[PDB]
């Protein structure tokens, strides 16, 4: 089996441990410890029932320098009931490690005193986010030596509520920090946080869920009388195996699928209003290659799983960024460097742009000159 020892950690760390009781690592600790310690960003999904508290403390006190004075280390939460919680927690499981301050600071605990407390050495603080930017900004906090920060129901911490002060906290630290993201769900705020900050960030309990991991964005400024003159130069310039084209009604599918079967293309099709049959069939001889290119609605429900589709086109942009996810998108199980390419029109800027934000990722303008190595 799988012990701590083996993860290598501090002797005073480990017996800490094991007076709590923790005789074996959970499976997320197991997951997540060997990883944190290699330095590696973490996305996590596990239940508010912590449970992941001693997942994420156990590698961030290993990672302590105790010779530094210097703050190293934050773990933000969002209720102050779950502050106590944890720090109590780091702090038993840090007893026997010589000096290491623990600060737990919450909108609950007198402001004063907590200003006070902090004129001394502080490793690890533990705040709310409303307190702990309240400390920062004042210049209280020295906070440009820290090297590692938590988000513990991270779905919590980027509502609406919290998520401007979450983002101002984060560009206070270093251009390099370490994060750890652990929530309950995942909705498209904590795929703004992923993409925006986290890099190549190991997941856990992830797989059937979306990312654009691995993707390549453009989008081009056309007209709908203009759009398939683009569609067929890229025809002509890309370098595609597989690929597949989304329009936004099942009339311009057809309409699009004889238009561009005329051009010398060879294209399959398939949308809402056929028989189930019949889109297994097409789709099924799709998925063996007996053609390249498809033409669709939204119809999976699922995400794109063929290999070979390296090349994702949205001959129609959508409305909704659930939308764009579900056919850029992969599972995860899936990374291979597949392209996306947006055609847009007048009446879609700004649901280009609002997308480009609630996604919290970067769609560039097109290049003359694609890399190849890109796809």
């Amino acid at each position: 089996g799988n012990e701590f020892e083996d993860y290598c950690l501090k002797r005073e760390l480990l017996m800490g441990i094991f007076e709590m009781g923790w005789e074996k690592p959970s499976p997320i600790q197991e997951e997540s410890i060997p990883i944190a310690l290699s330095g590696r960003d973490i996305l996590a999904r596990a239940k508010n029932g912590t449970g992941k508290s001693g997942a994420y403390l156990i590698p961030l006190l290993e990672r302590l320098d105790l010779k530094k004075d210097n703050i190293q280390a934050m773990v933000i939460v969002p209720t102050r009931e779950l502050a106590l919680q944890v720090s109590q927690i780091c702090i038993q499981v840090s007893k026997h490690m010589g000096g290491a301050k623990v600060m737990a600071t919450t909108g609950g605990t007198n402001l004063r005193d907590d200003i006070m407390r902090l004129d001394d050495t502080v490793h690890v603080v533990i705040a709310t986010p409303g307190r702990i930017l309240d400390l920062i900004k004042k210049g209280v906090a020295k906070v440009d030596h820290v090297q590692m920060i938590v988000l513990d129901e991270a779905d919590k911490l980027l509502s609406q509520d919290f998520v401007q002060i979450m983002e101002d906290i984060i560009l206070t630290l270093p251009k390099n920090r370490q994060i750890l993201l652990y929530s309950a769900t995942f909705p498209l705020s904590v795929q703004k946080f992923m993409n925006s900050h986290l890099q190549k960030p190991y997941e856990i309990n992830l797989m059937e869920e979306l990312t654009l991991k691995g993707v390549t964005q453009y989008y081009a400024y056309v007209t709908e009388r203009q759009k398939v003159h683009c569609l067929n130069t890229l025809f002509s310039r890309l370098q595609i195996n597989q690929s597949i084209i989304f329009c936004n009604s099942s009339q311009r599918v057809e309409l699009l699928a004889k238009k561009i079967s005329q051009l010398g293309y060879s294209c399959f099709y398939i949308h809402a209003k056929m028989r189930q049959e019949h889109r297994n069939r097409v789709f099924h001889d799709f998925r063996n290659g007996l053609c390249r290119n498809l033409v669709c609605t939204d119809l999976f429900t699922r995400g794109i799983d063929i290999q070979a589709v390296n090349v994702v086109i949205n001959f129609d942009f959508p409305k909704l960024a659930e939308t764009y996810l579900h056919r850029i998108g992969r599972s995860g199980r899936f990374g291979h460097l597949g392209l996306a390419i947006n055609l847009i029109t007048y009446d879609d800027r700004f649901n280009l742009k609002s997308i480009e934000e609630q996604l919290g990722t970067e769609i560039k303008p097109i290049p003359s000159n694609i890399d190849k190595s890109l796809y």
